[PDB]
């Protein structure tokens, strides 16, 4: 019994992290085989951030001009390169403790563990979600620039976001590992601000499942409603639509629960239209949509790696 | 910016986990140099569980007895021991990944992070508390017992739980690392049930210390109190007694936000005699009183280690 925010086990990750210094810049770098990762903004300087010319900015550039330390022990780098918004240093040793990985770029919905990093040196884990907006809601500070997300399914390391900024509203955004942004936003000084967000409609849904695999009944009713009939009280309460697909996804926890997915969502309905009145769902006086449909499954069946 | 529930990164930890199995029974265990730390009720038969004399189960085992497993390499077992609740075999290897570690007692309220495994191999991470009645609001499924709760204060591993048990509310019991449990549960079947809970008081003020330091302001006001007229109203609605140690431990974060605690005291009254009123804090509608005065500073200063 029990259920908790669970990220994955982050040694995998900590083992690959380091520290890149440009100039009077510090930030994180992932080290994976001989080639270390991190935010291309590292070469820029605070005067010129209106606009830099990152392919000006790093032909002017040369291979003593990046402090990598790995611990106790400075790399040297044996060439760059710039592929999107991510800066590929080569260096001259092959990371040993290089796991088993994959770079993924993830859907909006999907949830992935952040190793926040200062200085190369790990400080804490968290979990976290790709909001509908692009945008994640994260815990960062001064130097956790090149801090990654990452998901593990077997022995496997799948990252999917490096850390580059913090908005005015103080959500951040980043890039997956091949330096693509996720959503509309650009490694340089602008008026961007995240869009207006919604909820995870399929995540409440698994959550709620979570919740009577947990003991929590006092949600459920008897009722049952169409997908159409769902949606448009959904959208009524900006929440994201629902799709044949999501409920297909939420098969297995409801054969688990023996409760249909539409009569999940029934319950889903009344919660939004009447509120908890004064009770608690695992814990939460609040709809949680930070959990996907394979995080309960994970939590609730005891997957490990 | 942004506040989430933050573990401490689990390698050091990872390194460490094994699996011990001992007739049918296997659960995990903590391989620190050459000796192997898991619940004794290892030794026990699912019949024998009324009043287990575990002084006798001890004496008719051997060292051939018990199988240890540490990935994909079995240990030998040279010696077996008890220690309190916990027993501790001697292995012919020991750890090459030890971690500098400790053994601490933690007082209720603290917080500490639990990395549960099943078959020795890791699943997930996430934080908890010490609740004040000894027992800990955990995820835990058939086979993690033997799963550890930690600290980092450094390079230094503060090992502070072992799991033992699931009580009937859902709610978990185990031992520090030297085999004592937490309050007044026993490994043994009996009617054994979690006490009356209360609220971590100075863990809330802490939490709203930290929500100021984000920017959530809503509920601050410009009255004070006293200590014995908050005390009074916190006894009311079921708050641990603030002490004047708990104010003195909460002075960092009064002076960093410049909000006196007695100041915000007075909030806190408010918002125990009022609610929020549809209104949340850090994400929250609920007051949330797992992150201890440190766990604040940690993440809102950016600690590393
Ligand atoms: C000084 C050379 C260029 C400059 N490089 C850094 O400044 C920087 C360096 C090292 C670690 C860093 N760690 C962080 C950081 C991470 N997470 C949360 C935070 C919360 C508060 C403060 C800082 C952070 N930054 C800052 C750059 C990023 C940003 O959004 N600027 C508008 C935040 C770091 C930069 C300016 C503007 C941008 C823009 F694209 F947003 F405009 C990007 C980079
Ligand atoms: C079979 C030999 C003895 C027996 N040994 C185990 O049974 C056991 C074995 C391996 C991994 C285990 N992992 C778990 C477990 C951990 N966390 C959450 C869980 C939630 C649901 C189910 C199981 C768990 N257990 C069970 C023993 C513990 C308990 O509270 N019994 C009343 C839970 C494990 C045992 C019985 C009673 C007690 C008592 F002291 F509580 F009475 C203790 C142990």
């Amino acid at each position: 019994s029990g259920f908790r925010k669970m990220a994955f086990p982050s040694g995998k990750v900590e083992g690959c992290m380091v520290q890149v210094t440009c100039g009077t810049t510090t930030l994180n770098g992932l080290w994976l085989d001989d080639v270390v990762y991190c935010p291309r903004h590292v070469i820029c300087t605070s005067e010129d951030m209106l606009n830099p010319n990152y392919e000006d900015l790093l032909i002017r550039k040369s291979n003593h001009n990046f402090l990598v330390q790995a611990g106790n022990v400075q790399l040297r780098v044996i060439g760059h390169s710039m592929q999107n918004c991510v800066l590929k240093l080569k260096v001259d040793t092959a990371n040993p403790k290089t796991p088993k990985y994959k770079f993924v770029r993830i859907q909006p919905g999907q949830t992935f563990s952040v190793l926040a990093c200062y200085n190369g040196s790990p400080s804490g884990v968290y979990q976290c979600a790709m909001r509908p907006n692009f945008t994640i809601k994260g815990s960062f500070l001064n130097g956790s620039c090149g801090s990654v997300g990452f998901n593990i399914d077997y022995d496997c390391v799948s990252f999917c976001y490096m850390h580059h900024m913090e908005l005015p509203t103080g959500v951040h955004a980043g890039t997956d590992l091949e330096g693509n942004f996720y959503g509309p936003f650009v490694d340089r000084q602008t008026a961007q601000a995240a869009g207006t967000d919604t909820t995870i409609t399929v995540n409440v849904l698994a959550w709620l499942y979570a919740a009577v695999i947990n003991g929590d009944r006092w949600f459920l009713n008897r009722f049952t409603t169409t997908l159409n009939d769902f949606n448009l009280v959904a959208m009524k309460y900006n929440y994201e639509p629902l799709t044949q697909d999501h409920v297909d996804i939420l098969g297995p926890l409801s054969a688990q629960t023996g409760i249909a997915v539409l009569d999940m969502c029934a319950s889903l309905k009344e919660l939004l239209q009447n509120g908890m009145n004064g009770r608690t769902i695992l814990g939460s006086a609040l709809l949680e949509d930070e959990f996907t449909p394979f995080d309960v499954v994970r939590q609730c069946s005891g997957v490990t790696f």
